[PDB]
């Protein structure tokens, strides 16, 4: 009896027993599964029922959870090499965090050498939010929210399959609303449940309208259980190539090509809390330098320093705020790291001095792969000589011959960033180069790792690693496609196991380079490839996008997913990397892009210039771009405080509407607009030819940003008028945000007067806060060298409370302007008290009753002190 008892079984709960090929009766019979072909090709024709799996043999309680020996039910194999006996272990890590793993007690299988996640042995946790039930015949696990008895994660729906190069487990989930998994192009933030496959294996590929695995390896996803906001997260700690399959019910199935099963289930009262718990586990995001938040200009192939200078000149002339000039691989001599082109980039050091004189920053690209060739003068490439002497390279399977691939400079060897000696070499290369070219930050690219020859110069050995028995739906269906051989050797292990950790290890390595090059500074690291917890070391951008309306639209989902992944400094190539942009598209994308946490206009090789001033000093594009970038720069104290909260508490920066308005099921699918923290709603034009956007307005009071006027919209879908020069910007009632008088660089804006915008809620209250430090020193938060404020308004009294003050230079700044929105009662008098001394009349205010706005001007409320302001 291989089949269910009823002839018309529930099809949505069929678990595919022939996941990898078109279903045939013979293969189904040979695998011992149930054959029932269907109306279509979405529903499985061959499925498992209870034919495969494991039984519990012995189970005992430990001080921190459970341990069960599992024995395999003696059925036919799927892909060979079954592990007959397996050890199931659980850990009640915190009240919100549950962990289980399934290992081989007789063979120490590959485990991810994560540099943050720690060994756990205690302390024993008395009151957990989760209950865990383990069924014995067959083996299954149920994770239950104790408060309402709701099962969150239920594996009894399918078998445990555990074999050397194929691991499989499924879980039924309690709601139809799931978010996360990457890096792929999802198009929609909320997951399509209709039989979708998501492959995960770091890969250099242009994002497009398909399910390809792209640059990062992110298994995390979360699920909102109900309108209460209760939510949970599922994280698999495994870096092997895999597929995540989603079907209606919903059921999620993992199909993984190696390693162990090591799952974390994370409970939260809200979706934001789930994300916070996730970051608590894998590592809180790095605090960026304040300048990282400035607008960046960039393109592949400016071709000469003369062109770079002209681009800089024209955008300065237009008054485009921008902190940073980025230079791509053309700055190098013949695309070799740690060189610059003495011909086309003659005078580069003096150009960097000019940037620095204008208070601007210079960022360079670095690729991991090192040329095996000579320099242009015929001399040895010292970077390679020194790498050879230090034995820093990834080796062939022989464990002694460096593997040769190909990238930009030609044939290349690959640093093993997991090797301590390689980290030192790299730090030393960055330091040597910084004496020649005084760059301020680093963009680390092609670190999947990418290769333009398949596997290596010698091809690949035909073995089980380069050609596994199960191949997930990865692009090309070939493990070593666009990368190095699976049997290549690193300090952390075989490429088969550690491939997806290359970008992760390189960011760690480059973080240590930064500490050598810029002692005790944050600098900037932008990475292409990421793994779980990469946000602790770097920023990310969505990679090599295209100049189309669709790609602009999809960038919001892309951004939001990385927020979930705890990589808050994220954005897309504004105006589009591949292809020529149009004036309309670039103007719209500049508006939206001013509100990416990471804001950079970047262009591919050979297409027309798309920096803002190129469209004309008097263009509508320059005017619109200058205006929204000035708004961005004005809001940087607010944005920066969000990054402080991400770094310390795991809160998101660019935030899904769902995170604030989960009580409203309309927010569950909302992905064409987003929030900065809880307080600012950004609604872009995303369709060619449009001056009107169908927008969902959540259940809050909203004030138009530019005019302060209350919108007559609440908890409704509106047709928002947004003509050519307008993007939708609304402030939410109940929040107080800090601002600073803007300038064209953050270097200048940081010296300017501060202000506060109070957007009053329904009961005329509001709250918020403000973090301020030197903007650059690593560990200011750890060492307590910062200023911290809370703000609170009720009944026409603003309280400004300094809860921490240990940054003397911050003290030279002052709040000089207070704006109150939605103020319904007239103002007779404004009074100010400092440090609980008596109130003095303040004469400079304007009460606009038509607009309900109170402007209080010419204040001098110095940072470091407490104030009260009454109207
Ligand atoms: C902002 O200012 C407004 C004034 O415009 C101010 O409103 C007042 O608040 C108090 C509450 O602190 C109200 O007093 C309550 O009145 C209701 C009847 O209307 C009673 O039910 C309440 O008694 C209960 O609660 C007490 C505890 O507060 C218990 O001791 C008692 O046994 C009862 O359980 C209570 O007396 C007052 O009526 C209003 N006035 C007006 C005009 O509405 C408001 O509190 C201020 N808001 C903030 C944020 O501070
Ligand atoms: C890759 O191959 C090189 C040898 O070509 C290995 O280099 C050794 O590195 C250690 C330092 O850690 C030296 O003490 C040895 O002398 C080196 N061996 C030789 C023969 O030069 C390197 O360890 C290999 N890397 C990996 C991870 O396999
Ligand atoms: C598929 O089959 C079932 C009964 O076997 C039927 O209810 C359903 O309508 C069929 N699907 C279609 C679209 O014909
Ligand atoms: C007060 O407002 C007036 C009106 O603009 C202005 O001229 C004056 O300089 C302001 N500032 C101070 C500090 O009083
Ligand atoms: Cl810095």
């Amino acid at each position: 009896r291989k089949c269910p008892n009823v002839l018309n079984d529930p099809v949505n709960v069929r678990i595919n027993c022939i996941p990898e090929q078109f279903p045939t009766e013979g293969i189904c019979a040979q695998r011992g599964c149930c054959w029932r072909p269907w109306n279509d090709s979405l529903i499985p024709w061959c499925f498992f029922v209870d034919n495969h799996g494991y039984n519990v043999q012995d189970m005992t309680t430990t001080s921190i959870g459970v341990e069960a020996k599992l024995n395999r039910i003696p059925s036919p194999t799927l892909f060979g090499n079954d592990i007959n006996s397996v050890l199931f272990t659980t850990q009640n890590q915190t009240p919100n965090r549950f962990r289980f793993k399934i290992t081989d007690p007789n063979n120490r299988r590959y485990e991810v050498p994560h540099q943050y996640v720690k060994e756990f042995t205690g302390p024993t946790v008395s009151d957990t939010l989760y209950d865990v039930k383990v069924a014995q015949n067959p083996f299954s696990i149920q994770v239950i929210r104790k408060s309402n008895g709701k099962t969150l994660f239920d594996t009894s729906i399918g078998p445990l399959v555990y074999s050397d190069q194929y691991l499989q487990i499924s879980a039924r989930l309690p709601s139809d609303y799931i978010y996360g998994i990457g890096e792929q192009v999802h198009k929609r933030f909320r997951h399509d449940l209709s039989w979708k496959t998501w492959p995960i294996f770091t890969r250099d590929q242009l994002p497009g309208d398909n399910n390809n695995n792209l640059y990062g390896h992110q298994t995390f996803f979360m699920c909102i259980e109900d309108t209460s906001g209760k939510s949970f997260g599922v994280f698999l700690m495994n870096s092997n190539a895999m597929e995540i399959f989603i079907q209606p019910t919903p059921i999620v199935t993992y199909r993984v090509t190696g390693g162990i099963l090591d799952f974390y289930i994370l409970l939260g009262d809200t979706p934001e809390q789930v994300v916070q718990q996730y970051q608590q586990l894998v590592g809180l995001p790095a605090m960026p330098a304040y300048w990282n938040l400035g607008f960046q200009l960039s393109r592949w192939n400016y071709k000469s320093l003369d062109v770079v200078k002209e681009v800089v000149r024209r955008n300065r002339e237009a008054g485009i705020p921008f902190d940073t000039q980025v230079t791509d691989i053309d700055y190098m001599e013949d695309k070799k790291d740690f060189t610059y082109d003495q011909v086309a980039f003659n005078g580069l050091p003096q150009f960097v001095q000019d940037l620095h004189d204008h208070g601007q920053k210079y960022v360079i690209i670095l690729d991991p792969a090192i040329s095996i060739g000579r320099r242009a003068n015929g001399t040895t490439y010292a970077t390679y000589e020194r790498g050879n002497t230090q034995h820093v390279w990834i080796n062939e399977s022989d464990g002694s011959t460096p593997i040769i691939g190909e990238v930009w400079p030609g044939l290349t060897v690959y640093p093993d960033f997991t090797n301590p000696n390689c980290i030192d070499w790299w730090a030393n290369e960055c330091s040597i180069f910084h004496q020649e070219v005084q760059y301020d930050g680093l963009w680390i690219d092609m670190n999947e790792v990418s290769s333009f020859i398949q596997g290596s110069t010698k091809g690949c050995n035909v073995n089980k690693l380069n050609y596994p028995p199960f191949t997930p739906d990865i692009l090309d269906k070939l493990m070593y496609s666009k990368t190095i051989c699976m049997d290549a050797v690193q300090n952390w292990g075989k490429q088969y196991d550690v491939h997806s950790l290359y970008g992760y290890s390189m960011a760690i390595a480059t973080e240590q380079a930064v500490q050598k090059v810029f002692p005790n500074k944050r600098s900037f690291i932008l990475t292409r490839s990421t793994f779980a917890g990469s946000g602790r070391h770097a920023a990310h951008w969505l990679g090599d996008n295209t100049a189309s309306w669709e790609q602009m639209e999809w960038s919001i989902t892309g951004m939001l997913e990385f927020s979930l992944f705890g990589i808050p400094l994220v954005g897309a190539d504004i105006c589009g990397f591949v292809a020529e942009t149009t004036e309309e598209l670039c103007r719209r994308w500049m508006q939206l892009g001013a509100f990416y946490p990471f804001s950079r206009n970047h262009n591919s090789d050979g297409y027309e210039h798309q920096d803002p001033a190129f469209f004309g000093q008097n263009s509508l594009l320059v005017k619109s771009s200058r205006q929204y970038l000035t708004i961005r720069y004005t809001l940087l104290p607010f944005l920066y405080t969000l990054f402080y909260k991400a770094h310390v508490f795991g809160e998101t920066v660019a935030r899904p509407v769902l995170h604030e308005f989960y009580e409203d099921t309309n927010s569950w699918i909302e992905d064409t607009e987003f929030l900065w923290g809880p307080a600012l709603l950004i609604t872009p034009v995303l369709k060619q030819g449009a001056d009107t956007v169908s927008a969902y307005i959540p259940d809050a009071i909203w004030y138009d940003y530019e005019s302060g006027a209350k919108r007559p919209w609440r908890k409704q879908r509106v047709d928002m008028y947004l003509p050519a020069d307008k993007i939708g910007l609304h402030l939410r009632g109940g929040y107080i945000i800090p601002i600073q008088e803007p300038d064209v660089t953050t270097t200048a804006s940081r010296k300017n007067p501060l202000g506060l915008i109070v957007a009053l809620g329904e009961n005329n209250t509001a709250k918020g806060d403000f973090f301020w430090d030197d903007g650059e020193t690593k560990d200011t938060i750890q060492n307590g060298n910062y200023i911290l404020y809370t703000f609170s308004v009720s009944n026409n009294t603003l309280d400004i409370v300094c809860t921490h003050s240990s940054y003397q230079e911050g003290t030279t700044l002052a709040f000089q302007t207070v704006k109150i929105l939605g103020l319904t009662d007239s103002v007779t008098e404004v009074r100010v008290a400092e440090n609980n001394q008596p109130m003095n009349a303040h004469s400079n205010f304007t009460y606009d009753a038509s607009n309900q706005v109170l402007l209080i001007a010419d204040l001098k409320l110095n940072l470091g002190r407490n104030f009260s302001v009454q109207w």
